[PDB]
């Protein structure tokens, strides 16, 4: 009865899992909400010059499923004197989207069996059904599937900022390096998000280094001076992302006959994501 398990319920497993319910499948999800994941401090920003290496082959029908299931909104960007129109999707309307059940556990295990696929969970006597299974784990996919693509999945952590209680009436984009841009923006009718956009070896983190994008972020939006760490006005948002070098979108491949591994989306995020779901709604 099962159709698929999608394992992990970041951005990509939210889409895919979403897409394929819509698709008319059976769909169950399974997320441990381990600390650390790369979805939480996303903006889901998608301005179409960031994803030229993608092609409008495959941009344009990934931006039209998730306008189909989320809707797509146009924002007017603010880019020094000029302006630029940057596709958004609401993250919380990702993240938070109840159609496909999920359950809260850690999976352990990953079995095939005569109709399909078993998914065992920590503590669990039984394990999940279903005639196929997508591990959208993140940076911790190579955990539960192995693959000579996922033996070079790597994390690259980063840090975003939300201001509590602010609006901005500038929603803006400006670069402090070549490929690298500070971007603040109201995430929430009540709430300011600014990333400066770094990636970082998660070795190479420690609170240092996140002052630095603090001060970055800060400086962007004129709080610089105003303590709102150390005030409780600004919550710091750190995650790690999956990267994979030489992707294309990301990693979508079928490891085993129903067995699929979805992740390395460090590189394009939620667009690609999208790409990833409408690749899956034609190929399951
Ligand atoms: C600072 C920062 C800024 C970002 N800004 C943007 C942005 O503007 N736009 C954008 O599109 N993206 C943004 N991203 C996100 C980036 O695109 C990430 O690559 C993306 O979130 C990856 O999502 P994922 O669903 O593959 O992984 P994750 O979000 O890490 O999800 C993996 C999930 O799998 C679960 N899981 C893992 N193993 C198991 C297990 N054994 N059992 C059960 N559950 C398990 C974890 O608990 C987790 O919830 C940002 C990320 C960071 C860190």
């Amino acid at each position: 009865k099962t159709d698929v398990i999608v394992v992990g319920a970041g951005l990509f497993g939210s889409i895919a899992a979403k897409a394929l319910a819509q698709a008319g499948l059976a769909v169950v999800g399974v997320d441990d909400s381990r600390p650390g994941a790369g979805s939480l401090p996303a903006a889901c920003l998608m301005k179409p010059s960031w994803f030229s290496s993608m092609g409008k082959d495959k941009f344009e029908p990934s931006l039209e499923l998730l306008d189909r299931i989320y809707g797509v909104k146009d924002i007017s960007f603010k880019v020094g004197l000029l302006r630029a129109t940057v596709h958004w999707c609401d993250p919380a309307q990702i993240l938070g989207d109840e159609e496909v059940p999920v359950y809260r556990e850690k999976v352990t295990a990953l079995t095939r069996t005569s109709s399909g696929w078993a998914v065992s969970l920590e503590g669990r006597e039984a394990a999940l059904e279903a005639r196929s299974v997508v591990v959208a784990a993140g940076v911790w996919t190579s955990e539960l599937v192995r693959s000579q693509a996922l033996g070079g999945l790597v994390g690259r952590a980063g840090v975003a900022f939300r201001w509590q209680d602010m609006q901005l009436e500038e929603q803006f984009i400006s670069p402090w390096a070549p490929y690298r841009q500070t971007v603040g923006f109201n995430i929430s009718p009540t709430e300011v998000w600014v990333g400066d956009g770094s990636a970082i070896k998660p070795e190479n983190w420690n609170q240092d280094r996140q002052n630095v994008s603090y001060s970055r972020c800060a400086q962007a939006i004129d709080r610089a001076g105003f303590g709102d760490q150390e005030a409780g006005r600004v919550k710091a948002l750190y995650g790690i992302r999956p990267y994979i070098a030489g992707v294309k979108p990301c990693l979508l491949e079928e490891v085993e006959p129903g067995l699929w591994a979805l992740t390395g989306g460090a590189k394009n995020g939620t667009i690609s994501a999208g790409w990833a779901a409408s690749e899956l709604v034609r190929r399951i």
